[PDB]
């Protein structure tokens, strides 16, 4: 799987990823300021989608963004390998 920022502004972005081979219940999107000490933020995206908007970001900051797939067949790392990327918002 390959995650990418397809559209962005200094304060928000649109991410897109490849759906895994398995049926997904939902995805967990987590994001945080890279090298920051605040708790990561998290939101859910329905399993039928593969894009999501992230808002409330700060301009010119590096964020670590990760997607996790959760299946309705058992929760633990036994769902789907996380996909992550580092992306710096423009100024």
């Amino acid at each position: 799987r390959d995650l990418e920022v397809v559209a962005a502004t200094p304060t928000s972005l649109l991410i897109s990823w490849d759906a895994p081979a398995v049926t997904v219940r939902y995805y967990r999107i987590t994001y945080g300021e890279t090298g920051g000490n605040s708790p990561v933020q998290e939101f859910t995206v329905p399993g039928s989608k593969s894009t999501a908007t992230i808002s409330g970001l700060k301009p010119g900051v590096d964020y670590t963004i990760t997607v996790y797939a959760v299946t309705g067949r058992g929760d633990s790392p036994a769902s789907s390998k996380p996909i992550s990327i580092n992306y710096r918002t423009e100024i």
